[PDB]
């Protein structure tokens, strides 16, 4: 038993980072196969940021204008391209230690794992979720650009994430492996904000049924909802209205639970409402929203603590 | 910015985990060089363990009682030895994966990642503090035994922990690597309960100079405080007393931002007494003690947000 914040083991993904300087600008970047991916403002310098155009940037630059060091060693750039916010190298070795692996866009909502890298060396590993506001809370500092987001399924790794810039509320905004920014974010050194943020319903109410498969039951009751009357609450509290796919999606956990969803529902409605009234669930004094229904599944028991 | 439970990459420690069998029971266990590390336990069946005699049950075994698996290979199985609370298997290959390393016996009070493993393969990594009560708040469920903690130093991995048990309450104990357990407790099936546990005051107020690191004063005051004035109110809200030795590990952190130790105890005394008022401290609305003063300069800024 017990539940925490777990991310995948990071090994695959470590044997793929690398070190890409460009005159005097040094960040992180990704090698797989015979290509390394990083942010395309490698190539930038400060007076350049305010307002870049990189196609004329980078129209300006050779092969070997970029420097790749894969730990000890110089890979020799031979090709170059940029993937809307990324630059692609083609490089002459393949990487021995490249995972399987595949690039998805994540969703609002879901979670992966970040491997934060500095000079194209892991420092360390943690679990966010995608918020609503196409953000993440993450832990980065400067040298942290091109650090990479992933989940892993059955010897796959699934990037999802490479890491950009810092807003000035603290949190962080990137791209998935195609330079595609999540959210409404520019690569340049602006002004922006994130938009305002809720809570992810469906991860809160994932939880909660971890929280009654670890044993505690303490915090459900007699009521139920309707999905309508549920939402009018969750306007009020800044949640994300629930849909009946989420509430399909809980299945799997109800069944197990035997707890039918608009049941927890009444049961979180209650919560909202009143307050823990000083109480934990899963060791928390809040309402956790950085899991999801599948990270439950995964980590707990597939028996109830009945 | 931002500032999270980071583990550290789990690459190293993952090319050394092992499945180990012996009769009905397997378990995981730990290639380094030609020996493998796993819980003493794996040669009891149901039957003995209530009360095991290990001397006795293992005298009874011969080296082929043993299977190791790494992933697809047989390891064949050339010696062995209890020591304390583990077996050593002598094995016939030596990991070729074997990182520099070490064993240590961590403090209570210290942090370390724990890579959870079923079957010999990793499952997810995550970070936690050996509490003053000598167990852990892990995520462990049937298959997990034989699982190890570790820290990370310049290349070298430090192993610290392995599973053995999960207490009544749900939280969780083992061994160093040379199978010494934590705490007073014994690999028997029987009923076993954890001390109670008390606060670690020195994580806490290292997390305290990390909101203020991180640019946040509000919690701060005018006061300052004697020691002794200070641990009358740590007993009383079940905190570990401070020592000088304490207040003089949190040296750098005080030069760093400026804020002499007694005056931040000043600020931890008056939260204690009045609550923190519905606001939050790095994002929590509790008062966070699983971060020690080394984790707090590992993973935040080297320059104030002043
Ligand atoms: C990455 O570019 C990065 O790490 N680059 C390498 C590097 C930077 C600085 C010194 C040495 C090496 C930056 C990572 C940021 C820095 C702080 N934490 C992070 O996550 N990214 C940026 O600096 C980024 C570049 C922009 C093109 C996208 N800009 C910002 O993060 C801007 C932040 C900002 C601007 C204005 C007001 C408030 C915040
Ligand atoms: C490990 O032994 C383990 O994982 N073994 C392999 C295995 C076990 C069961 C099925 C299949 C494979 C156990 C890990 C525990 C199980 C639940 N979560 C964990 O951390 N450890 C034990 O079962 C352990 C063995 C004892 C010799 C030390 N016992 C306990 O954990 C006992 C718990 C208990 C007993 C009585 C009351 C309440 C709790």
């Amino acid at each position: 038993s017990g539940f925490r914040k777990m991310a995948f083991p990071s090994g695959k993904v470590e044997g793929c980072m690398v070190q890409v300087t460009c005159g005097t600008t040094t960040l992180n970047g990704l090698w797989l196969d015979d290509t390394v991916y990083c942010p395309r403002h490698v190539i930038c310098t400060a007076e350049d940021m305010l307002n870049p155009n990189y196609e004329d940037l980078l129209i300006r630059k050779s092969n070997h204008s970029f420097l790749v060091q894969a730990g000890n060693v110089q890979l020799r750039v031979i090709g170059h391209s940029m993937q809307n916010c990324l630059l692609r190298l083609k490089v002459d070795t393949s990487n021995p230690k490249t995972p399987k692996y595949k690039f998805v866009r994540i969703q609002p909502g879901q979670t992966f794992s970040v491997l934060a890298c500095y000079n194209g060396s892991p420092s360390g590993v943690y679990q966010c979720a995608m918020r609503p506001n196409h953000t993440i809370k993450g832990s980065f500092l400067n040298g942290s650009c091109g650090s990479v987001g992933f989940n892993i399924d059955y010897d796959c790794v699934s990037f999802c994430y490479m890491h950009h810039m810092e807003l000035p509320t603290g949190v962080h905004a990137g791209t998935d492996l195609e330079g595609k920014f999540y959210g409404p974010f520019v690569d340049r050194q602006t002004a922006q904000a994130a938009g305002t943020d809720t809570t992810i319903t469906l991860n809160v109410l994932a939880w909660l049924y971890a929280a009654v498969i670890n044993g505690d039951r303490w915090f459900l009751n007699r009521f139920t909802t309707t999905l309508n009357d549920f939402n009018l609450v969750a306007m009020k509290y800044n949640y994300e209205p629930l849909t009946q796919d989420h509430v399909d999606i809980l299945g799997p956990l109800s069944a197990q639970t035997g707890i039918a969803v608009l049941d927890m529902c009444a049961a979180l409605k209650e919560l909202l409402q009143n307050g823990m009234n000083g109480r934990t669930i899963l060791g928390s004094t809040i309402l956790e929203d950085e899991f999801t229904p599948f990270d439950v599944v995964r980590q707990c028991s597939g028996v109830t603590f009945q």
